[PDB]
This record gives structure tokens, C-alpha cells and sequence, in this order.
């Protein structure tokens, strides 16, 4: 499965990591996605409701878990079954998020 | 695949989150994970030369890719193929690591 971990403090949300098995599911490399916002992988099927529930969680710092449409870099479409979770640190703070999506096509 | 996150902070490393592929895999609830070094995934066919590499990269605050054989909860092994990474806040501070589960018995 493609594991991301996003910082949370920074706006945006930009993913600070991603392991192989997300450069292998999407295709893009570790160079191309480092500092990107993982809505890149949305596209012109991708439902806006699922989004628009996806981006509420993500701004209340809460779990979710979602099945959107996503797009490769070859431009083919899958099912992502992604499973976002909040990170906080000894004090009480969020400082990361981390995804993981499986595609279930 | 299994995801933990442990708090690199405090001492032992604890886990602070674990998905469902987590306890799918180990068999273990996240109610008995939660709190506990990724250890007890070990027993006595573990090799310790494994491990030992594993926790100096741990120590040094660097990435991991190892291949040992852990135990789930009703003490039946598996090939255990890990796969750790450090976790750096915005000015830059480890704060967590992120470990990825795959059987591949
Ligand atoms: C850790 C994390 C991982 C995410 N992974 C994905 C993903 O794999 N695919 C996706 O379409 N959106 C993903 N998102 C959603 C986007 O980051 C974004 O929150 C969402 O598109 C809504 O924001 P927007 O309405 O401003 O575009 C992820 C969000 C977070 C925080
Ligand atoms: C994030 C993380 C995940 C880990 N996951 C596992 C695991 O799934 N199985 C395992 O046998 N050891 C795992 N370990 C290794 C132990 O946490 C520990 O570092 C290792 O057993 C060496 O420490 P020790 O020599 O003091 O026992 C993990 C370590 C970290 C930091």
C-alpha cells in the first residue's frame, strides 16, 4: 500500500514522505511528489462530495476514511481506498497526517 | 500492510497509532498495541543480529528495510518485512517513525 505522511503545520499540507509502494501505485517518483499536496491525484471522474468531506475532516484534525477516484501519471483511473489519521506529539500538537491508499480497482 | 507510528521522544519508543492492517496481520487489538514497543512482535527464532541492526538505525535516527521473523498473537510466525522511516517536524526536530508491516511468509 502507498504510505504519505503530510506536516500539518505548514499550509496545504505539503507530504514530507512517501514510501515505494506509493511510487509504485501511482507512478510518479519520490522527487515529483515531496512537497506537492496529495489532491494531484484527483481528476475530471473524481466526486467533489467525497472531497468536500475529505478536506472538512483533514481542517477539524480528525480520522477518515474515503473512496475517491484517483488518476495515475499515465492518466489511467483507479479506486483509492485512502485512510487518513492525525498525528499529534508529546505536548498535545499536530504536527503530521498520515494517508494510506490501496487500490481496490 | 501494517502501519505504526511511535513517538521517538519518549524513552522505548511507545506506539501512539496503528491501523486496522495492524491488527489484521498481528492479530493483536489496537487496545493491547497501543503503549507498547513493536518488540513483542518478536520470540525465539527471531535472529538477533536483525534486530540488533535494526536498533542502532533506530538510535542513529535513520531509515530501516529489514527482513525478521515476528509472531502473531496466537504464536504463529511470519516473515515480517519492515520497513522504518524517521519523522521530522518543521524545524526540524524527530518527533515519530513510521513502520511498515507486509507479510511475506
Ligand atoms: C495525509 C493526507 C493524504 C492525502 N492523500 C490523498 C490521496 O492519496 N488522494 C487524494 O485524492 N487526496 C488525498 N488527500 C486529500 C488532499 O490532501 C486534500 O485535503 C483534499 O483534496 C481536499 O482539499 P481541497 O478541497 O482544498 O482540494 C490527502 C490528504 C492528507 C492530509
Ligand atoms: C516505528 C517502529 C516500528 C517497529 N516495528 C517492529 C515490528 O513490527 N516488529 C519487530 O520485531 N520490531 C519492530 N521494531 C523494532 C523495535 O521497536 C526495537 O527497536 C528493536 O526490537 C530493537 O530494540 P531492542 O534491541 O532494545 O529490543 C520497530 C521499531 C520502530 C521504531
Amino acid at each position: 500500500a502507498g504510505v504519505v505522511i503530510t506536516d500539518a503545520q505548514l499550509p496545504d499540507y505539503p507530504i514530507v514522505y512517501c514510501n515505494p509502494g506509493f511510487v509504485q501505485l501511482t507512478g510518479y517518483p519520490s522527487e515529483e511528489v515531496l512537497g506537492r499536496n496529495c489532491r494531484f491525484l484527483q481528476g475530471p471522474a473524481t466526486n467533489p462530495e467525497t472531497v468536500a468531506r475529505l478536506r472538512r475532516a483533514i481542517h477539524e484534525g480528525r480520522p477518515a476514511h474515503v473512496l475517491l477516484l484517483n488518476y495515475r501519471k499515465d492518466g489511467q483511473p483507479f479506486w483509492n481506498d485512502l485512510r487518513i489519521a492525525p498525528v499529534r506529539d508529546v505536548e498535545g500538537r499536530l504536527t503530521h497526517f498520515v494517508g494510506i491508499q490501496s487500490d481496490v480497482s
